[PDB]
């Protein structure tokens, strides 16, 4: 099993040490188990699109409690374990309130865990992703909480991103990868975990954003402190942007965010940052010719349908990703053993 | 090999050109995939009623889109894939504007479409289920919307008529069958799907409502054209009535609908029928037929219903399946 | 096939069940008792065992709860999906929005034609037999207002039998002693599990504050069982208002202030004895409890999963069975 042609992954030696392991945070992710998490995905992306059997973990049963709306990564998951043959028990259109009518998130969490191999769990609230990891004895995977740990959403953005630039991997001093974070920095969280992930790399960072929605100081700490370790630090590792023009230059990655109405005084001061930041073919004029667009999504106003068109737009193949990085960490979790044979490959 | 009655189906053909169909309208099938459904929905219906294995679509995941309640027809669909023996994955609990949180209609099917091999689609709404059917790189099987596109419905009504009259199906100029359609025919969308699809056949029609209610104009006109193309149109093809007595008089079939006093069904009112007549209902009824008629052997909308089970297995089978083996199709 | 010593003829017991609707814990007889503790015990060493669960696939379930209980379906749920069978879902409605104008008879009728079995849960007594008259298919009652809950009695009964199996005997000379404490008026899973109780050699401590005492028709049923199998005595049934006095010398202590339970009120219990709340409990029993080796409420949750696999199993198989 090689990634690259470069790195060997012993993903016996990686199933061993993966098995039964909650994901609550990117951090919980180390460098060994990215490269299979990478590789993984890669075998199921080429099985998937080769029409093939897709059947590599089936006898298990995960339960999947979502206690606010988030269809699309909800419905990635089901389809990630419907797709490698297990079955799945749904918990939807609840909220925290209504689904522990009084009981505590102890009690359920013991309780539920008792029936199923796995849980998916989605909670605004971070305090219940917590207490459910510490009263679970079976593995949860996070599918998004409030304080913007996801860490599925962090993978899916990294293995898109090294689809395209798969030097990211090398952390060579010559091969460095640059990447503009557009939008509202302060709420879009997806931009803070993943980060967090790239800092772990040889990378550049442009945050081009308007005054009140900057990257949060605690962010660029984080960013700063791992690219001092890996000795990838310098003066120009982090730029700070107010407009397009500027920030989208000399960038293989551009990812963009939601700008939502909710977060400004009015309609006014929201129009006038969306407009601002708004992703035109006009705009991408002037981008490397091999720079890729990535958006978590939904896509409202921050990117014209025109942009579609573009070859330089991957954020639909950015989330279709998804399902193959969702199947890739079920697969190496919950996996009752591992054999030579048994794993993916194509 | 695969014979309906005595019409000869090559399934492998038929299979060849419904694969990775959508179907959103009755027009969308034609009728070689007409027989193909018929033929596929008995085998179901033998399979199942002998307790056999049913599991000839395995390794499918759906996704199930309901953005009204249809609860009957959401849980038909979900039978069928089960029983077929693949997996699906449920949006129920919302409508239109919940579901796309002002998020397009085109990026969520775009989206939607890399996850599953095919979606099943409710919405009030006529433009999504279009909108959809351009995004989505997958098949989409509509089960209702707004327009009165319902075709698994006028399917299953079929299936459900052609198994007390097969004659239907030979477009033989002496053997014609009557249907009396009885109650809102305005709104009543079921009916104009399903004249849509009688009307390629020997058919003729009594339309029994209240004048505000009646079968509207242009559904008129395309039973007419579709009567003119096969040479079964004549002055006696389509009668109007406003009540039961002369309206179920000499129909093979009676097809009731929701009226939501004067066409209320009773074991009273089917004496002046024929011996053979049957009684379908969409479903759900409230008083157009009585309790009492559920007894009388006539009585078949709850066979209709179960019948769904049976369609739709039969077509997510011919649209889905990947083989590649006449001898791999159901064949009791 | 063997409980230690009483041999099963599954294979019987099986034509016997097959496609029997349970609705109420009378539905179950003693041999049917006997067939679901057996198949319930393999299915709790196979799946601690991690070995194949799947003795149930090709079966395709509807379950409708047309009230919350996340809990009691999502153990339905996960018992027919690790069995390999599969289950069509309808939530997060009530009966009125569920039936929307539509009889009970018309839509289970219906619903019947898609599905080998149905899963029903609703507040409604006439809902659910309305359901068994119109149905072609096996119902069991997740739970309605009425307080029949079939399962929740079964597991409630496994787990009991667990820890002192010989309330199967039927000897004068192992008598179980249980403490029912807090709500026994409106407690239903006291009502159900007394009936099942008292078809064995079994005494009753009823723990309350007068104004919630377990109700006269459940102490008269209790006293009929009791005389059918010649265990009925003056000592059969007691009443108290008090900790202290209910919990002594009680096998099982079921509980649904002064009946708040604690280390300290556990102090002058016997050594063997085991603690059972249906759950979801609130402050009843106090988390301190939970280290004590006397707790087992999350263990009788847990044989939730086993007993409802066991009873779908028995009921919904066309016979190989389940064993070691
Ligand atoms: N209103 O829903 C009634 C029903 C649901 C499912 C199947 C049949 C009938
Ligand atoms: N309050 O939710 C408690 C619960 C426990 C186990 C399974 C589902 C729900
Ligand atoms: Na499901």
């Amino acid at each position: 099993f090689y990634i690259n042609s470069k790195y060997k992954i012993d993903l016996d030696k990686i199933m061993t040490k993966m098995k039964n392991k909650s994901v609550i945070n990117i951090d919980d992710v180390d460098d060994e188990e990215l490269l299979a998490i990478l590789y993984t995905s890669k075998q199921f992306e080429k099985i998937l699109k080769n029409n093939e059997d897709s059947k590599y973990l089936e006898n298990k049963v995960f339960c999947s409690v979502f206690l606010e709306p988030s269809t699309r990564t909800r419905c990635s998951f089901d389809a990630a374990i419907l797709k490698l043959g297990s079955k799945v028990l749904n918990i939807t259109d609840m909220n925290s309130t209504s689904f522990y009518k009084g009981e505590t998130v102890e009690d359920a969490f013991k309780i539920l865990s008792t029936y199923v191999d796995g849980i998916i769990y989605r909670d605004p609230s971070k305090k219940n992703v917590d207490i459910a990891v510490s009263s679970s004895s079976k593995p949860i995977i996070n599918a998004g909480n409030g304080t913007g740990e996801h860490p599925t959403q962090s993978l899916l953005d990294f293995y898109t991103i090294h689809n395209y630039f798969p030097f990211i991997l090398d952390r060579n001093i010559n091969k460095k990868l640059n990447i503009a974070f557009v939008g509202d920095l302060k709420n879009g969280r997806t931009v803070h975990s993943l980060s967090k992930l790239l800092s772990r790399y040889n990378v550049s960072f442009n945050f081009v954003s308007c005054k009140s929605l900057n990257i949060p100081k605690d962010i660029v700490n984080t960013i700063t402190y791992n690219l001092k370790k890996n000795n990838f630090y310098s003066d120009d590792s982090i730029k700070y942007f107010d407009n397009l023009e500027e920030g989208l230059e000399d960038v293989h990655i551009i990812y963009m965010t939601r700008i939502q109405k909710e977060r400004f005084t009015d309609v006014d001061e929201y129009n006038q940052y969306k407009n601002a930041f708004i992703l035109s073919n006009k705009t991408l004029e002037n981008t490397r010719d091999d720079t890729k667009i990535l958006h978590p999504l939904p896509r409202v106003n921050e990117i014209k349908v025109e942009v579609d068109s573009n070859p330089k737009s991957v954020y639909f193949t950015q989330a279709e990703n998804g399902l193959y990085v969702r199947m890739a960490l079920l697969y190496l979790i919950f996996s009752s053993t591992s054999s030579a044979w048994s794993h993916p490959q194509f």
